[PDB]
């Protein structure tokens, strides 16, 4: 009901393009509330069009679901405007997406951050599973940085909302994240919590490689074949076997032998209490989590929502 | 807790726009840039007017630690300091500005629910300070900030004695004594500022004379939109006997009861349309701009 605000074009304006993806383009926007003199920064995503004649009531029905997620590590859909285009509004994250972030800070990112991000993504996915929601497009590009200490999963439900043609399954770099999908999703369009776990495995690989592209050079139309031959992403240079073993367990053919998200929370949290034993990174001692003074300052300005503490080295 | 006050360097922030001035200094909109990042985070900066020596900065710094230690949804927390030649204080930017200029700009477009809820929230904020045995000394409509129209916060705590006759209690004018009950006096003047949509108290009466007219029993007039039950509360805050003025705890309860029957205690033209936002609008505001936890506001019955 009340969790989702219906906007009109008169009360917001796209100000500047931030990025473009398969689901649409994201603009920095301004909400201009009824009868006020302020401009509030917002993020606006104008979606490309769904491959299905989507009734507005069922666009709104999906959006209410998206507006109902209440968890520190999943972004909640705040508003929608249904005109010629479908435009979604939510809180602007000035730090951008986690894939761009790890690429840009490749040389100054330590084990404590990498492992805590793992935990927080797993926490956000565990929430979705408890709500019986399947993301279908979990990836590092779909994790946003609210602060460097706080990441949140975005864009859930949009894969099932917009769908995709069958041509973009059998084609290179399109609207279907073939190289992030479990084999059963590629072959049969089967999407469960356990194939979200597969995508979580690929997401962790992106982070541990500081933003490498998975299976680069192998055409997307061939990924289904190499997966059935047993080929998987290689062990990132900074990962001990403990971390690589978890990754490979997520890419097992039999879905129900993959780990559960709740298990992944527990093991990545264990590893975050002694991060130097599980990731080998040069200069890792010259990189720490923020001090208490710095986290209190970050939170009071920009991140006031309830959140569990980051897992620190004992 | 020394970890509640960040010591800023000049290199990591910049003043962008002037937002206003005050008895204590000049207020800027600024941008904080964290080290190693490329983002620009808006902040409010207050630059004090007088320059200070190292010995004077030590007294300022320890007072700042107390300001940084206030934690309540209706009192603004001091977040940082930069000890230059001329001191600068940093807190979170309240984009809707100060309530004084807000009510002046929205004169005949503010419903009764907003006014009474602002009085509840201000009282809650002062009651927190009293509970911590902290005296504001400069409560006024210009020192209540608007985070959202539904959420206001007292600012500038502790600045007064660290470094407003027509807001002060008689005992403070005559003998420079400041107590929680003198804060209650200025609460009444603040409520008077709100109800007249930002009129100037005791207009055209020189500050040198306020002492003497108060002695003779002259008090600010009944605002036109106020029922006599609102005005009597205000009148109780301006009694010469400090301890028979209302207590901040009692004001929360009184205005909250009134906030549930808002149109019987304030009579406003066109009030049948200025209701506080639906749950939908209020959820939007909070997820977008105001994620801190705060008790619900008092809606009608
Ligand atoms: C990883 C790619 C990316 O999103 N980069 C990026 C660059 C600049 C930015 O502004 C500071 C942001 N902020 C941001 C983005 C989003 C968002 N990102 C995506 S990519 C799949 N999709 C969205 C989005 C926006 C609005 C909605 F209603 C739903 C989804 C969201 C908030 N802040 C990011
Ligand atoms: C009535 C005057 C006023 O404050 N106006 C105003 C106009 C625009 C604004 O943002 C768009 C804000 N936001 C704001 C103001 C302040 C602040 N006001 C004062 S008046 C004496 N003092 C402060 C302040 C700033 C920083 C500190 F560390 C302490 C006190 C604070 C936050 N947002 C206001
Ligand atoms: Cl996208
Ligand atoms: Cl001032």
């Amino acid at each position: 009901q009340a969790l989702l605000r219906i906007l009109k074009e008169t009360e917001f304006k796209k100000i500047k393009v931030l990025g473009s993806g398969a689901f649409g383009t994201v603009y920095k926007g301004l909400w201009i509330p009824e009868g006020e003199k302020v401009k509030i920064p917002v993020a606006i995503k104008e979606l490309r069009e769904a491959t299905s004649p989507k009734a507005n009531k069922e666009i709104l029905d999906e959006a209410y679901v998206m507006a109902s997620v209440d968890n520190p590590h999943v972004c909640r859909l705040l508003g929608i405007c249904l005109t010629s285009t479908v435009q979604l509004i939510m809180q602007l994250m000035p730090f951008g997406c986690l894939l761009d972030y790890v690429r840009e800070h490749k040389d100054n990112i330590g084990s404590q951050y990498l492992l805590n991000w793992c935990v927080q993504i797993a926490k956000g996915m565990n929430y979705l599973e408890d709500r019986r929601l399947v993301h279908r497009d979990l990836a590092a590009r779909n994790v946003l940085v609210k602060t460097p200490q706080h990441v949140k999963i975005t864009d859930f439900g949009l894969a099932k909302l917009l769908g995709a043609e069958e041509k973009e399954y059998h084609a290179e770099g399109g609207k279907v994240p073939i190289k992030w999908m479990a084999l059963e999703s590629i072959l049969h369009r089967i999407y469960t919590h356990q194939s979200d776990v597969w995508s979580y495995g690929v997401t962790v690989w992106e982070l541990m490689t500081f933003g490498s592209k998975p299976y680069d050079g192998i055409p997307a139309s061939e990924i289904s074949s190499i997966l059935e031959k047993g080929e998987r992403l290689p062990q990132p240079p900074i990962c001990t076997i403990d971390v690589y073993m978890i990754m490979r367990k997520c890419w097992m053919i039999d879905a129900d032998s993959r780990p559960k998200f709740r298990e992944l929370i527990i093991e990545f949290s264990k590893m975050a209490r002694d991060p130097q034993r599980y990731l080998v990174i040069q200069g890792d001692e010259r990189m720490h989590l923020p001090s208490p003074t710095d986290s209190n300052f970050y939170r009071a300005l920009m991140d006031e929502e309830d959140m569990d503490d980051v897992v620190d080295a004992d």
